[PDB]
């Protein structure tokens, strides 16, 4: 059906009221509002990337050391579409142990990057991941192991494989990155279609199945990039299971989505960028091949 027809007149009409930051305004200053007494104690202060940007309590993704159980990072459970995502930070110098050991815990089989080491001559986020194949990494504190194995350098992204070894357990498992590396902070993709070609691909590797934990997604803070690429991927799938995909109000569900983490989506530009890959990608998706 040309149902579409109305949604993208509808996105017209918008455009042309101007009305994206009123409604981008809207959903701020009506999100949920939970405390996040962990992230703020004295002991957790080096743990945080920026000062006013924590995980809320109830969501927090916990360490399963006796020690700290500290990670700024949160769980997005999204019922109805039924995909979970864990939203965390760009990893610090001192917490690269800690996130590689909550991919671990959670199993995670899969790491989506969306933003870069060095971001406007400042880097914004610590090396986390080898770059060579012979310069393996290895975190003492939390006992693991990483290794860089391959990697797919494309123009917009790159997709790396990893393994990523329990040194107390000798386990090991592989993981999947997915780097996006042309979202600028505060900005939006090069364009729909390489959002959602990038998205597609970390689909179809299966890393975003009920199988394994939870893909983790992180961009700098953990919010605005991520926010909006989480946004994009669950209301896709609502589209798609749904009677009627026009049924499906983003505002509503990055509201849900805020109840598990804090600003989700920066800028009225990004809400207007999620809603139009999810209109381009659900034309896809539902379109004849
Ligand atoms: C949860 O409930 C509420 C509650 C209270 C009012 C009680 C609550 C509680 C706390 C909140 C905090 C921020 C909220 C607070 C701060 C910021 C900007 C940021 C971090 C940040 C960086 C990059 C990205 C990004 F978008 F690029 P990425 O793609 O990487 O995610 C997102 C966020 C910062 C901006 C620019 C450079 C350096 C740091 N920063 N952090 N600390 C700072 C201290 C001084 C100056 C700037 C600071 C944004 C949202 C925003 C909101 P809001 O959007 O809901 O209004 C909040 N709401
Ligand atoms: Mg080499």
């Amino acid at each position: 059906k040309l149902e579409f027809m109305e949604m993208e007149k509808e996105f017209e009409q918008i455009d042309k009221s101007g009305s994206w930051a009123a409604i981008y305004q809207d959903i701020r200053h009506e999100a949920s509002d939970f405390p996040c007494r962990v992230a703020k104690l004295p002991k957790n202060k080096n743990r945080n990337r920026y000062r006013d940007v924590s995980p809320f309590d109830h969501s927090r993704i916990k360490l399963h050391q006796e020690d700290n159980d500290y990670i700024n990072a949160s769980l997005i459970k999204m019922e109805e579409a039924q995909r979970s995502y864990i939203l965390t930070q760009g990893p610090l110098p001192n917490t690269c142990g800690h996130f590689w050991e909550m991919v671990w815990e959670q199993k995670s089989r899969g790491v989506v990057m969306l933003n870069r080491v060095m971001e406007k001559g400042s880097l914004k986020c610590a090396q986390y991941w080898p770059q060579k194949e012979e310069k393996e990494m290895i975190f003492e504190d939390t006992n693991l192991k990483l290794t860089l194995i391959s990697e797919d350098i494309k123009s917009y992204y790159t997709v790396r494989q990893l393994e990523l070894e329990n040194l107390t357990t000798q386990e090991t498992r592989e993981i999947l990155h997915f780097h996006y590396t042309t979202w600028p902070d505060f900005g939006v993709p090069e364009s729909p279609a390489s959002f959602l070609n990038f998205l597609f691909k970390v689909r179809e590797s299966g890393s975003l199945s009920p199988e394994h934990g939870p893909v983790v997604v992180h961009c700098s803070a953990g919010i605005g990039r991520s926010g909006t690429f989480c946004l994009a991927d669950t209301c896709l799938l609502l589209m798609d299971k749904r009677k009627d995909p026009s049924s499906v109000d983003i505002k509503k569900v990055l509201l849900e989505m805020r109840k598990f983490r804090m600003g989700l989506i920066q800028t009225a530009d990004q809400l207007r960028f999620s809603y139009l890959a999810v209109i381009e990608g659900a034309k896809f998706i539902m379109g004849d091949s």
